[PDB]
């Protein structure tokens, strides 16, 4: 662990937009540091090229866009997504995935599947009825009002296993319990034996975007388990998406 | 000086849009350490949540924006741009002037199959955009020449001014015109313009661009439609600005 890193990171850290400029006692004080240790970093920063001085005030100059900017600010949904998936895959042992709506389906954007002989993974492009999986329904929820009235009129609802929802009434009504929940379970409603759990992902004011799913037979856990050992996982890594499309897009 | 600071510094540089991926020993090669010294930075990176083959997350965004963020303008000029790019449904942008090159500082972009697609941190030679001539316009003369002196044109397109007294003419009547449209003289197909923004000086101290297909748009469009709409976001940036200094 290479301290002096850490340091001078944060030092260019302690720049923001309440603190502009800042004396060398000022920056000490804002990582934790000594005007002695502080200084060091400041000095090399400014020898570095990333911070400039007039001897009192030190500020950072545009060569701190150069660490990368350029490139990570143009990460697209599935690209910042992707690791997330990745990390959530691993944990859980069981395929994830993130869509967004298009329409009266949801398209598969980004996905990790599992090793296994019977596998319940979709390929990305793929598109599916919102109505009938839990990312659908998570979509769903996040659209205007008058929007959702108008889909939900316009719906032919189709009875695809012995479990669909089938009133028009009935699927509001499960759509308006994913507004509230932050999740939504869907329980053989596409394909018997198969169930799915989705959260919202949003954009920085709030507004649903995407949404991230686990998909799993419904022989793997009963119901009670997915609310033990899968859905609290499958809520932070949505939260961590979010956070990082918030930055990328900033 | 704090040697190991400037090397975990080109750690982080060495990644770009084409070399987004390394492993330990494609970082070293890349930065002349030692596969040791190379490999512990990587696991201060990775500790301090700015690296996860290794990979930049964007925790390493948190950088260029104690920059953007702690400078006035970008901010600043963000929603104004949202205005412009809603209103126009064109990729809108300031930069400033950071020696040779203009370097973008703020940015809304609009997507579609063919799109206008520059990001925050990337620079481009003053000479051949319209924010650098913009720019370059309010450089004082002695500036302006010096800069022309150091300048090596080259020919980026078929349509890329080659002359130097020709380019100093163009910078010249941007100055007097108080704006630049850049016509395919940076990509073929592309077309560019751009106000400058005033500072507290009352001298130019940014700039700010439409870009555009060129098959989207005739040059009188353009200059009747979306340029008067950017001038007024130059100067409700430049009032903005004002207020904040």
């Amino acid at each position: 662990y290479v301290q002096s890193l850490a340091r001078g990171l944060a030092v260019i850290r302690c720049f923001d937009h309440r603190n502009q400029r800042r004396t060398l006692s000022d920056v000490a004080r804002a990582t934790d540091l000594t005007r002695a240790t502080a200084r060091r970093f400041l000095l090399t920063l400014v020898e570095l090229g990333y911070v400039a001085t007039d001897g009192s005030a030190f500020w950072l100059t545009p060569r701190v866009l150069e660490l990368g900017y350029s490139y990570l600010s143009s990460l697209s949904l599935p690209e910042v997504a992707q690791p997330h998936l990745e990390k959530l895959s691993h944990k859980v042992h069981e395929s994830s995935s993130v869509s967004i709506l298009d329409g009266a389906d949801i398209v598969y954007v980004a996905r990790v599947p599992v090793s296994r002989i019977m596998t319940v993974g979709i390929t990305i492009g793929t598109r599916l009825p919102a109505y009938a999986t839990s990312m659908g329904r998570v979509l769903l929820a996040g659209l205007p009002d008058d929007e959702l009235d108008a889909y939900l009129e316009k719906l032919d609802i189709q009875r695809l296993t012995e479990r669909t929802i089938t009133a028009r009434d009935e699927l509001k009504a499960a759509i308006l319990a994913v507004r509230a929940d932050g999740i939504c379970v869907l329980d053989q409603e596409l394909e018997a034996g198969l169930r799915s759990m989705a959260a919202p992902i949003r954009g920085a004011s709030g507004l649903t975007v995407a949404a991230v799913n686990i998909s799993t037979p419904a022989a793997r856990y009963s119901l009670e388990d997915l609310h033990s050992d899968l859905i609290p996982s499958l809520r932070v890594t949505a939260t961590d998406i979010e956070q990082d499309l918030a930055t990328v897009n900033r």
